[PDB]
């Protein structure tokens, strides 16, 4: 069968902690008052959620209310426990309350308000420095949650809120987040298609925090190259082919050989043969002002098939690409 794997960092953080920290099914939820909050407007719509801007009428402070379609109670408890565990961590969205609607029998999470600036207008005003600045803020969030034994598993631009006026960044939507336990086999149906790590696509279940580092690499490539998304798969199988068109098929076979992975038969007629591309091939007139040798070197160390060969969040923070940031 497949060769086992474990995280190179924070491997045993949950092993050395008591069950109260990671056994989310045993966590006791305590509701606040739904009457403290007045809904203002709809911000977005998720698979099993609706996000609203609200006002806490007891202090006249704006908040964010995430109403959850309670399709799986276990999943709601997981998200609540993780949010409670990470509360106060750098650039982590702050869970301020948990409320219930008794008539519809619906739970809601109340968060600190983040004034998100428009992402489409944020493009082409962003400089090389801004990308390095905001990439560093995301790394602080990831190094923190990984150090807390938690994998986000849904890193993408939709899950990163930026208040550009105050240079404030928050990593949000911890609904797919999970406790890392060495040796555990996780569900590969996590992250959004374009941000899915090769481990998920080849059905390698013993993954870790390094999955978030791949997703972060997809975001960096799309920002510096002005190509959204960077890896444009039309399905989960085609997503690996899009990756293989860049990283090449040679290294892909080295990765599946190292972990003794069996490729799904669906990859037989679509994978083909692809040479390893130079990152400099993606440089064009519209993006060259955001690209540098240090950005390319950093990108090359995140976008690796081998999850163990990717920079951890702390190693990434020490990369020359971030020498210009505080
Ligand atoms: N006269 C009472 C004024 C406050 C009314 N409360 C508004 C309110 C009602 C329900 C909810 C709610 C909706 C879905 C799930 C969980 C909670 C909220 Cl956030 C707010
Ligand atoms: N679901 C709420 C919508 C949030 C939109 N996110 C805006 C955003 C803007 C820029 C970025 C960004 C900045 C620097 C480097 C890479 C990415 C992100 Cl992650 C996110």
């Amino acid at each position: 069968g497949p060769v086992p794997s474990r995280a190179r960092v924070y491997t045993d953080v949950n092993t050395h902690r008591p069950s109260e920290y990671w056994d989310y099914e045993s966590h006791v939820v305590e509701w606040g008052n739904q009457d403290d909050y007045q809904l203002v407007r709809k911000l977005g719509r998720g698979k099993y959620s609706e996000v609203f801007e609200a006002i806490n009428i007891t202090n006249n402070e704006k908040v964010v209310v995430k109403i959850l379609k309670p399709v799986k109670k276990k999943k709601i408890k997981r998200e609540i426990k993780i949010l409670e565990n990470l509360r106060g961590g750098p650039n982590i969205i702050t869970l301020a309350d948990i409320v219930k609607d008794p008539v519809s029998r619906t739970p809601a999470l109340v968060f600190e308000h983040v004034n998100n600036t428009d992402f489409k207008q944020l493009y082409q005003t962003l400089t090389d420095y801004d990308i390095r600045f905001y990439m560093y803020e995301i790394l602080k969030a990831l190094d923190y949650c990984h150090s807390m034994g938690i994998m986000h598993r849904d890193v993408k631009p939709h899950n990163v809120m930026i208040d550009h006026e105050h240079r404030k960044l928050r990593l949000i939507d911890w609904g797919l987040a999970e406790f890392y336990h060495p040796g555990q086999e996780y569900n590969v149906r996590v992250a959004s298609r374009y941000f899915k790590g090769p481990e998920l696509l080849v059905d390698y279940q013993m993954y870790d925090y390094s999955l978030d580092m791949w997703s972060l690499g997809c975001m960096l490539a799309s920002m510096i190259f002005r190509k959204e998304p960077f890896f444009h798969g039309h399905d989960n199988y085609d997503q690996l082919v899009r990756i293989a068109k860049v990283l090449g098929t040679e290294d892909l076979y080295d990765y599946i050989d190292k972990y003794n992975i069996e490729l799904d038969p669906r990859f037989n007629d679509i994978l083909g043969r692809h040479s390893r591309k130079r990152w400099e091939r993606f440089v064009h007139s519209e993006n060259q002002h955001l690209v540098s040798p240090e950005a390319l070197d950093f990108l090359d160390k995140l976008l690796r098939y081998d999850h163990q060969s990717r920079l951890t969040a702390r190693e990434a923070m020490e990369h020359p690409y971030f020498y210009t940031v505080v």
